[PDB]
């Protein structure tokens, strides 16, 4: 096919949790997509304690921004390096075919730009991240990763073949982090990139992160940042984590159908409580929302939720149910 | 519905491997099962050196019992937390829906008790653990969860929709304690909660488990505390896990018939020789014993079973078939 | 039946990640094929520094071979201890029935041999692991373990039921050692292997490999010893970990059929991006490469696959497909 004769549509990408607008349901036949993002190493604080450190992003955020297409659309990415970051980056889409999924492509040195165009021939969600030869984990476990969507062109279906439509989507990038630290237990810090290159691999090879949070930042998806619902909405959740498992679960609701490991053309799994999310994948879960109040969206290794970071909070509107739950007798002497 | 017009029916629990009484496939209408559950703060000694800590329990045991219902029954829970404990409690179902799954409504300090209620939407087997706020993992790795069972109205089925029937069922729960160590290695001691805390979250944070036992101790199902059974016989082993991934085996058997992350309205997973159990939920394994002997039952990271604790046996009566397996030659120079 | 009845075939190894000739849908009825396996005890050095252990391995090779035969056949196998070995050694088989999977009665020491024989009901793959009783994990984390095929009669399935034929086949087994650090993190030596075994057990107790690789050795399949495919091949990748989890990645490609958990009575998993192989398990991927060049597969742990050595190489040779992808600017100014 001459793709020039295709039809083109720009997104205009939005912070995470936060999803740019798509359909559905595929209202065009297959299209280039044309997304453009631009990287930004920049310092962040990423605890109550105030530990700041050196991240590395896509488009600014914690995890990079959600993209979505339709299967068999082509995604044509601009990647650009401003000459006011120092290191060099690439990118890998899983869901991609060749060249590493497109790190081989997009190297880019500060002050340098691509454009990588590929074709999504998977339906799913996807990680993706930089990989640059021999600094892999480094960049990725820096915060530079996020997530692509790839709906099938009639949009979900259930474990028999009937729609499943959201009403709401979010996408939840969950992030390992590995401050080095000193014999003391305190975290190092660092003056440049290549001095603390070795720290880095050091601390990351004791395979134990420091920290594990959403959305950049413990806390990061709670108080006037919490996700928000109304019951007898339909939502739909993507998490991803780039390099290490996770287990979802929503404290007081569940996962009605899951895609644990994040590909359509299977049928999700039901009424899962808590799912496992392999590192290197996304997952998404649907869930229809029946009471009202605050839920707790955690990593269920609750030590990593609560004490590690990997915790936010929905609040949801509406009346609240008596039959599915009541106290009967509130607590008393 | 008026709940008050359904028959309720009081559960007399007993103490895990072992499972209350039940019928698989529900002989009467919906119910309100009643159960009551005391909290217990209690020293137990889990290992062999006779390391001793201070667990917090459901009924006096590490796992709580095994509750169980059908799938629309209503669960109704008298929670006593009596005087002679020292902390606040309270409960989370992952069966249930609303209220972080009963924990905003439970909270009970000692000299205090209540009665919640939930319908039991959502069939399969599913953690309950107590959840106060800001305390989370150190109740849970203290050893105060357990599982529900939520049957559905017609029993289990496999994969094609026919009937499986259990003979036995057992309930293992696995617990991972974090019992803190000095900087030469030794698990050191403390006088009261309150002192125990901030090494308890030191501990935790090292996302390193000191043990890792089944039914509360290392051997707790050895010996005379074996499983057992008899050749042909059709057993369910119900594995829950709070916080942390397991992977169990049948050492000599399989999992004919698998539900890895616990929820029976999906298939399950055929012929597993290993199934992942993520932290923060049930799985339920059948199996039909073809050969007697002993069998042991493992977390299959075989460091977290014989040098941590995650491994019990089983004990199985009847004919030894030679066609299955036999030594051809014995051991022989 | 007479199992004396039945054709017998002997089959001659191969060093992984090769595999033995066979044949996936079965040509003749049921056999007893024949194995021999040779216990050797030898030094191996397993990274770019140099670090040399002393590996426990079946036939010379960390993973020991892949065996294949197809269900209900019988497995005979002959397993010799030379008496150059220092050890007791044994085997135990996931795809077998009973005597903890054939290890209760293969217990050879140094100078003994014995026959073993079950039949393979279940079809799948499956892991094989040395487990003497008390020294369990230390001979599997000593990298004695491999895997075994049990084709269905009728060869692979894809979810419709319609076949799955590869071209080629590849065995990668993941080895986790725990090579004893001193307190200033080098890696200590031992003159005998009962000197070693405490500080073994330590090493191991902290739940954190030293090492994770693949063909046993960093790097080993890459370079010369690369796979290899070309544009259009259908190929299948065997992977195991005997003790610990892994997250396979094919970068730049996929899983486009996956048993993760692998065993074949089930659906495969369509268009994974990553998959869980848990512990004590093996898996099967099944992909059809489309585009030419270097691709990586590794643990998409990607600490676990960069720094401490689970990464290997494919080589594909063909042709280019920029409709599939390409890059529209290259890196420029
Ligand atoms: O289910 N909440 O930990
Ligand atoms: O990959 N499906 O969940
Ligand atoms: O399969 N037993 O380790
Ligand atoms: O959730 N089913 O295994
Ligand atoms: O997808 N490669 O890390
Ligand atoms: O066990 N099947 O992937
Ligand atoms: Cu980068
Ligand atoms: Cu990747
Ligand atoms: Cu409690
Ligand atoms: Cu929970
Ligand atoms: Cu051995
Ligand atoms: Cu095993």
């Amino acid at each position: 096919v001459d793709i020039s004769t295709l039809p083109r549509v720009k997104v205009d990408l939005v912070k995470p949790p936060f999803v740019h607008a798509h359909d559905q349901v595929a209202k065009t036949g297959p299209r280039v997509v044309e997304f453009t993002m631009t990287i930004e190493e920049k310092k962040l604080v990423i605890d109550r304690e105030g530990t700041e450190i050196h991240a590395m992003t896509f488009n600014g955020s914690v995890p990079g921004p959600l993209m979505v297409v339709h299967e068999n659309d082509y995604v044509e990415l601009r990647l650009i390096n401003p000459d006011t970051n120092t290191l060099l980056h690439n990118i890998d889409f899983h869901a991609a075919t060749g060249a590493l999924g497109g790190g081989a492509l997009t190297q880019v040195n500060p002050g340098e730009e691509t454009t990588l165009r590929f074709k999504a021939t998977k339906p799913g969600v996807f990680v993706y991240h930089c990989a640059p030869e021999g600094m892999v984990p480094w960049h990725v476990t820096s915060g530079m990763n996020g997530a692509i969507m790839v709906l099938p062109r009639d949009g979900l279906k259930d474990e028999k073949g009937q729609p499943l439509t959201y009403d709401k989507i979010y996408y939840v990038g969950e992030q390992d982090f590995y401050v080095p630290k000193d014999e003391a237990g305190n975290y190092k810090k660092y003056e440049t990139p290549g001095e603390a290159y070795e720290d880095a691999v050091k601390a990351m090879r004791t395979l134990t992160p420091t920290h594990i949070v959403f959305n950049g930042a413990v806390g990061a998806l709670t108080g006037d940042h919490a996700l928000t619902a109304a019951v007898g909405e339909r939502v739909l959740v993507v998490h991803s984590q780039a390099n290490r498992d996770t287990r979802p679960h929503l404290i007081g609701g569940h996962g009605d159908y899951v895609w644990a490991t994040g590909k359509f053309r299977n049928p999700p799994d039901l009424d899962q409580e808590t799912w496992l999310i392999p590192g290197g994948t996304a997952g998404a879960a649907f869930y229809t929302f029946r009471q009202p109040g605050v839920y707790a969206y955690v990593n269920h290794n609750l030590i990593e939720a609560f004490e590690l970071g990997a915790a936010g909070h929905f609040k949801v509107t509406g009346e609240w149910n008596d039959d599915l739950m009541t106290s009967v007798v509130k607590p008393a002497s």
